[PDB]
């Protein structure tokens, strides 16, 4: 599974972590996370991506399409979150081939997040 092929629970914990740091050192979309609790994003996404990812535990969290109802994200925005993803996951050391995976997966959920 990519959930394994990335190195398991705390691998896609560290990079979640680096996600959201990278989300909050850039000015375009740091604004949706203002006062946002962040180490709970973290947990949160966290334990969803492995879901996603083929991880053991499967996700039973709310509904991310309403989750982020009437938040203003725009495709544009979402896909710079994207490519937070995809830094973090590269300066983690991830080899090319699975970050794409990985990253793909992170695209599925484009659907639920984009309302503008
Ligand atoms: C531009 C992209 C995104 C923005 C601006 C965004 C913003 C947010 C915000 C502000 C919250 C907090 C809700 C609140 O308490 O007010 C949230 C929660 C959440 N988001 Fe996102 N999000 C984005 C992308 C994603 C993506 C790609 C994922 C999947 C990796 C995701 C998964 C979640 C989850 C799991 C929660 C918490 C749900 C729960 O606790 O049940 N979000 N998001
Ligand atoms: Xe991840």
């Amino acid at each position: 599974s990519l959930f394994e092929q990335l190195g398991g629970q705390a691998a896609v914990q560290a990079v979640t972590a680096q996600f959201y740091a990278n989300i909050q050192a850039d000015a375009t979309v740091a604004t949706f996370f203002n006062g946002i609790d962040m180490p709970n994003q973290t947990n949160k996404t966290a334990a969803f991506l492995c879901a996603a990812l083929g991880g053991p535990n499967a996700w039973t969290g709310r509904n991310l399409k309403e989750v982020h109802a009437n938040m203003g994200v725009s495709n544009a925005q979402f896909t710079t979150v994207i490519g937070h993803l995809r830094s973090a996951l590269t300066g983690a050391g991830v080899a090319a081939a699975l970050v794409e995976q990985t990253v793909a997966v992170a695209e599925t959920v484009r659907g639920d997040v984009v309302t503008v």
